[PDB]
């Protein structure tokens, strides 16, 4: 293929200073709404510094605190002024434990309540994923099978939105999915996809499927187009999909996604990411050997790209119920300018993973009264034992390790605020004022034949 089709397949991986050129404009946040969000990133990300006052006691060598403690513990005051393989596997559960909210679906299930009460939603995600044999691929699918069963029985007909759903990984339905033909997905992959849905459907819960790596992409838009034809899904808006902002074909999916709910005759709930498989996708680009990357190279183009997607987005509600899945301070509040007044529950929600968003969406998701902004967060829950973690957990590492995210920055006490929450588009400006071009690649990263 359709015009929607052919474009994306052309932006595969169209050069950075092209892709970055024609995003700014979308992505510009109007002259007022640009200072309302820099106000509101400032006061989220200066509340999740200082909770415990962490810097103002900065504002306040060790050798000496330690005399004054002991001097402190005087009682009274007159006396004191008067005087391999195995390491791996266990640092990995003990890293890991932070983001899995429990190892079977009933013990994460029955901690559903106490976030669900001050408005928070669930989406449960069985860890395991790139199943290698047909009997692994069979294992995945009665898991999810069975939380979806479990997960159905909790949500009680509270529905898409209010209620609890799942997400699923399509790498866990085939076997060796990461080569696998068209031919063998449509015949094995999709019957499978389809029985899953239609068991949701029962029970009126979402269901998202989870966006992995970039040769995928195509193939799981084959899977998405059949499956919202299906008759048993007609009238049915429960169907989800996460699109990645960090691939140059972001924008031209949601052309493509646009018109599929209209000529499917539904709203597809759309969770936005940046996205999780930065560095494998860089490294195998950079052994393909191909005419570039189908992802960004400087992370401020990504956020960038996530703008101008979420904007997008935003402009068409009744075909979208986008999910904007962040951690960042700035993200979150360009997002919650740019949705307008008039905010309504059905209108949009924000989206993180457990163990890393609750200082920045405990001023999110509750009552105006208590300070907040009233707006739902849905959590990405985990759910395993300790085999199925591994590859989870090592995205997460990256995630909190890199230098260039949000919840790596923020705990740095000398980066301050302002540079922090600033405005992406500005900052590509300012490189481009330096550097001679807009949207020119990371100095660090050439293109794959050089
Ligand atoms: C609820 C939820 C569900 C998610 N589901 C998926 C999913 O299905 N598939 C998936 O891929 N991701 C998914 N993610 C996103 C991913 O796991 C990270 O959480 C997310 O990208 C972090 O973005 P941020 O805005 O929180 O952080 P920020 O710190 O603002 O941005 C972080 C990131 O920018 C990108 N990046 C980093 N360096 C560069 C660079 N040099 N050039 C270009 N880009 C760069 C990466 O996407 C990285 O995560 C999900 C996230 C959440 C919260």
């Amino acid at each position: 293929q359709s015009v929607s089709r052919a474009a994306i397949t052309a932006a595969y991986r169209r050069p950075e200073t092209e892709a970055v050129s024609m995003l700014l404009e979308q992505a510009r946040l109007p002259q007022p709404v640009a200072e309302q969000a820099h106000k509101l990133a400032y006061q989220l990300a200066d509340k999740l510094r200082n909770q415990k006052n962490a810097s103002g006691r900065a504002g306040m060598g060790v050798a000496l605190m330690c005399l004054a403690e002991a001097l402190l513990r005087i009682p009274d005051k007159a006396t004191r002024d008067a005087l391999i393989r195995k390491g791996v596997d266990m640092a990995m559960r003990l890293m890991g434990e932070q983001f899995v909210t429990g190892e079977t679906i009933a013990e994460a299930l029955a901690n559903a309540r106490k976030l669900e009460e001050k408005g928070f939603r669930y989406s449960y995600d069985m860890l395991g994923e790139a199943a290698l044999t047909a009997a692994d691929a069979q294992a995945y699918m009665v898991s999810y099978q069975q939380a979806i069963h479990a997960i159905g029985k909790a949500s009680n007909g509270r529905g898409i939105y209010e209620g609890p759903g799942i997400s699923i990984k399509l790498s866990a339905l085939h076997p060796r999915y990461s080569r696998a033909q068209y031919d063998r997905v449509m015949e094995e992959l999709y019957p499978r996809l389809k029985s899953l849905t239609l068991l949701a459907r029962q029970y009126d819960i979402g269901i998202n499927i989870d966006a992995e790596e970039s040769d995928r992409l195509e193939i799981s838009l084959d899977l998405l187009e059949k499956l919202c034809f299906e008759p048993e899904l007609a009238g049915w808006n429960g169907i989800g999909f996460v699109i990645q902002a960090y691939q140059k074909r972001c924008p031209l999916v949601i052309d493509y996604l646009i018109d599929l709910a209209t000529r499917s005759r539904r709203r597809l709930m759309i969770r936005l990411v940046k996205g999780a498989y930065w560095d494998s996708e860089i490294k195998r680009a950079q052994m393909d050997g191909l005419e570039g990357y189908p992802v960004y190279t400087r992370k401020v183009y990504t956020d960038v790209s996530y703008l101008a997607c979420a904007k997008k987005l935003l402009a068409v509600p009744n075909l979208i119920y986008p999910q904007f899945a962040t951690h960042n301070a700035h993200t979150l509040a360009a997002i919650y300018q740019l949705a307008g007044q008039n905010y309504y529950p059905g209108q949009y929600e924000f989206q993180c993973l457990h163990g890393m968003g609750e200082p920045l969406y405990e001023q999110v998701t509750g009552k105006v009264a208590d300070g907040k902004l009233n707006r739902p967060c849905r959590i990405y829950a985990p759910v395993g034992t300790h085999e199925t973690l591994l590859a989870y957990l090592v995205r997460r590492l990256l995630e909190n390790g890199a230098n260039t995210s949000f919840v790596n920055r923020i705990a740095d006490t000398s980066l301050p605020l302002d540079e922090l929450v600033a405005d992406p588009v500005t900052a590509v400006e300012k490189l481009a004022q330096q550097e001679g071009q807009t949207g020119l690649p990371h100095p660090k990263i050439p293109l794959p034949r050089d």
